[PDB]
């Protein structure tokens, strides 16, 4: 496909699968600063899949690139955050990350293709 728009649909998709997943409920909602209340001394943007299945409904997504580096900080605010590498909600983040960079692989792809074909004759 060389549909330039097509990632959007393809990433709406994508996180229904991610909220029905049992791994992502730590990660469904801003973290609790009550529950947590060092947390913001260690995570200086903290991010969660609410707010970014609401930056793309508000079309303030301009590629999957963007999408994608934020998701990819809900995994490293966790990984930096976990006292253990052994832990519950680590251990979740390895899983949903694994589960999302399976499937995020083919609309990154597909997008940059599209780009390129779109400039295929930009010169000319
Ligand atoms: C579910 C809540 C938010 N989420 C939440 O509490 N956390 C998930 C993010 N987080 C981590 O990534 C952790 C890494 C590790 S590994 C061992 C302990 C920990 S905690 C801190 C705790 C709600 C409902 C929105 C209030």
């Amino acid at each position: 496909s060389y549909d330039i728009q097509a990632w959007k649909k393809q990433c709406e998709e994508l996180l229904n699968l991610i909220f029905q997943c049992e791994d992502s409920e730590p990660f469904r909602q801003p973290v609790d600063l009550l529950e947590y209340p060092d947390y913001r001394d260690i995570i200086d943007t903290p991010m969660d899949f609410a707010t970014v299945r609401e930056t793309l409904e508000a079309g303030n997504y301009e590629s999957p690139m963007e999408l994608c580096k934020d998701v990819r900080l809900i995994f490293s605010n966790s990984k930096a955050y976990t006292p253990s590498k052994r832990s519950r909600i680590y251990s979740m983040s390895l899983r949903l990350s694994a589960f999302f960079e399976e499937h995020i692989s083919s609309v990154l792809s597909d997008y940059k293709s599209a780009l390129r074909f779109h400039k295929r004759n930009t010169i000319t």
